[PDB]
This record gives C-alpha cells, sequence and structure tokens, in this order.
C-alpha cells in the first residue's frame, strides 16, 4: 500500500535535515499545513504541523514522522500539477507528436521545449518506450533506474507520483519530460553560476551525459588539453570520444567540438 514506501521513508524527528526533511515539509505543505517554504530543516514549525496533523488523523501524535505519518501525507497530499495535466503524444517515435507534450512541459517547469526536444531526439529518437541494451536506460529521456528512483522521490509529489517501485513509469512520456526538466533544471542552475554565459544545450547534453559535477568542471579546463587525462572515468567510460583512432588522447576542444556536433544533428 501507501505503507509500504512510507515504510522505507527516513523516520524524521526535531533536529534533522537533508532531502527528506524537505520532501516531508513540500507535503505538509501540499496537505494543508503551512510550515513555509521547504528548506530541509526540521524545526518548530515543522514539529507542531506534524503533531496537529497526526491528531487530526488518529495517528500516534508525538512529533515523529513514521511509517504511518508518511502513508498518511502520501494519501492526502494535493498534487500541485498532475502529470495527467500534460497530454500524451498522438503517437510514438514521432518528434512532432511530442511537440504539444514539450510545450505543456515548458509551462510546467520552465525549460524551453527546443531543448527537451532536442534532448529526446539524441536519446531515444523519439521513442518513449525504448530501453538500452546496454544499460536501464529507457525513455525519451533514458533514464537509469537509479537517477530516475531519486528523481521520483525528490519531484514526484510536485506532478503526483510518489513511487514508481518498477521504475515502468520511464515508459510514460508525460512523467519521464517532467522529470527530465527537472533534471535538466538542477543542471543548467549548477553550471550557470560558473560560466559567463548562459548553459547552451551542448553544455547541458555534457552533463547529462558525464553528470553535472564531471560536466561543471569539463566546461573550464582549459581548451588544449588533454581530456583522458582529467577524466579518466569518463574517458575509460566513452574511449570512442575521449581517444582518437590510434589511441591518443583528444582535447578538450575536441571533445566539445564532437560533443556539439552529435547535438547539432537534433537540433531545429
Ligand atoms: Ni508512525
Amino acid at each position: 500500500h501507501h505503507h509500504h514506501h512510507g515504510s522505507i521513508m527516513k523516520v524524521l524527528r526535531k533536529g534533522d535535515r537533508g532531502d527528506e526533511v524537505c520532501q516531508l515539509q513540500t507535503l505538509l505543505n501540499l496537505c494543508g499545513y503551512d510550515v513555509g517554504k521547504p528548506d530541509g530543516i526540521f524545526g518548530n514549525n515543522t514539529f507542531n504541523q506534524v503533531v496537529k496533523f497526526q491528531k487530526d488523523n488518529c495517528l500516534d501524535s508525538d512529533g515523529i514522522v513514521g511509517k504511518n505519518t508518511w502513508a498518511e501525507l502520501f494519501s492526502k497530499y494535493s498534487p500541485p500539477i498532475p502529470y495527467k495535466t500534460i497530454p500524451m503524444p498522438t503517437a510514438n517515435k514521432s518528434r512532432a507528436a511530442a511537440t504539444p507534450v514539450m510545450n505543456a512541459v515548458e509551462n510546467a517547469t520552465g525549460v524551453r521545449s527546443q531543448l527537451l526536444l532536442t534532448f529526446a531526439s539524441i536519446e531515444s529518437a523519439f521513442d518513449y518506450e525504448i530501453k538500452a541494451k546496454t544499460s536501464s536506460a529507457t525513455g525519451w529521456f533514458q533514464f537509469l533506474t537509479g537517477t530516475w528512483k531519486t528523481m521520483i522521490e525528490n519531484y514526484g509529489m510536485k506532478y503526483g507520483v510518489l513511487t514508481d517501485p518498477t521504475g515502468a513509469l520511464r515508459k510514460d512520456p508525460r512523467i519521464s519530460a517532467l522529470m527530465g526538466a527537472e533534471l535538466i533544471k538542477e543542471n543548467m542552475n549548477i553550471l550557470r553560476p560558473v560560466l559567463k554565459r548562459e548553459p547552451t544545450d551542448t553544455d547541458l547534453y555534457l552533463a547529462h551525459f558525464f553528470g553535472p559535477g564531471a560536466a561543471r568542471r569539463f566546461l573550464t579546463t582549459g581548451q588544449n588539453e588533454l581530456a583522458a587525462t582529467h577524466f579518466p572515468k569518463e574517458a575509460q567510460a566513452n574511449p570512442s570520444i575521449f581517444y582518437n583512432k590510434d589511441g591518443s588522447p583528444k582535447t578538450i576542444q575536441e571533445v566539445y567540438n564532437l560533443m556539439d556536433g552529435k547535438v547539432a544533428a537534433h537540433r531545429k
């Protein structure tokens, strides 16, 4: 039930802090129990609302947030933007069918649909069911089971999805696009601080490809420098792009230009 999911949630107490306390406060506000802007720190405002919420619902009202209190929240909260408000595309593997969807997602998350379109194209050529033969990567944005799970717990409620144990919703274009835009948001947010420029699609693809941390260093690590040197895990993971046909390491600029070209093939 919702009890099993609340069962694996972290048991929270006044004094804790982190993504969990953040998910908690969101749910409390989304339940009608105002705690304020979620900050990730379980203080007094949060404690008093938890207690009341527990009393209003006949739960052990001691301020401790366990299985039962979590399940109740997952049960009462009202999703600000249910993913069903995003329309399904009329067809699969179609860029034109995906357009209206990405427009709705842009209105919902703020991320430009041209960008969402480019990514869904490079990742799955618009097949929202495609499942990589070399990994978990599934759907339009080819989400791995790990990253998907993380994305659900941290943004899911916002769209009416608390858990996807199977990771099966990665095949649904609506939720994948929403989650995809949230991922892009985190990344463009990490990159812009260190960049006298608005992150480009290529910049964001690098973050999508090598991780936000990896890309951050890369996007600012000497043009004519040997990439494989600074990015060993990345270089060993994609030798085809980090090394020339003869085995020698390419320069940073060469890796970038190579990537920017892969992206270019999927724009407009
Ligand atoms: Ni409990």
